[PDB]
């Protein structure tokens, strides 16, 4: 198929928090169907950043998601076109994060635009502090919205000298492939374990692993 055992992607992304812009570039590949897959980050523009590199780490891939049992996947079967994503990230401390991104797929390679704009980020808080200490792991649950695909995500932000700070986010995935040409999943679930791997200078290069994956409720049911 166009989605292979074993893809490669590249990522342009530029944005803007709290006055300041960056300019970041990535490098990077994956095992789509074992739901794993490695980012390798320079920042290009901007740096040194005063902002911790922990907010940005979302913004770096659907297309690395395993989906088990018999999940619709949504985002392969959007290729050749390819798809995109919207999100807002609200930090309880009033930071507010938007992200645009187009994935699109030209010869054999998973290319990344990305649109950030970060907003509200308290001076003394500890991201503008660099406080942070990379992810927790969350569930994300996903269900159908008007011909779109919806994400709803609670992530907890490790902090230095212990305790979390959580953040909300709302994302909209949308395929470019019409709708009567993908069978659209219903409401599931995907596990990630977003992590750092490395960091150099200040956070001026960054190595990013995942593992999503993709499930229905294990639970059972009384109805």
């Amino acid at each position: 198929e166009l989605i292979k055992e074993n893809m490669h992607m590249k990522l342009y992304m530029e944005g803007t928090v709290n006055n300041h812009h960056f300019k970041c570039t990535s490098e990077g590949e994956g095992k789509p169907y074992e739901g794993t897959q490695t980012m390798r980050i320079k920042v290009v523009e901007g740096g040194p950043l005063p902002f911790a590199f922990d907010i940005l780490a979302t913004s770096f891939s659907r297309t690395f998601i395993n989906h088990t049992q018999g999940i619709p996947d949504f985002f392969k079967q959007s290729f050749p076109e390819g798809f995109t994503w919207e999100r807002v990230t609200t930090y309880e401390d009033g930071g507010v994060l938007t992200a645009t991104q187009d994935t699109s797929l030209q010869d054999g390679c998973l290319i990344y635009n990305v649109k950030i704009r970060g907003v509200n980020f308290p001076s003394n808080g500890p991201v503008m502090q660099k406080k942070t200490l990379g992810w927790e792991a969350n569930t994300e649950m996903l269900y159908p919205a008007d011909g779109g695909l919806e994400g709803r995500s609670d992530m907890a932000l490790k902090l230095v000298g212990g305790g979390h700070l959580i953040c909300n986010f709302k994302t909209t995935y949308r395929s470019k492939k019409p709708a009567k040409n993908l069978k659209m999943p219903g409401v599931y679930y995907v596990d990630h374990r977003l992590e750092r791997i490395k960091e150099a200078d200040k956070e001026t290069y960054v190595e990013q692993h995942e593992v999503a994956v993709a499930r229905y409720c294990d639970l059972p049911s009384k109805l």
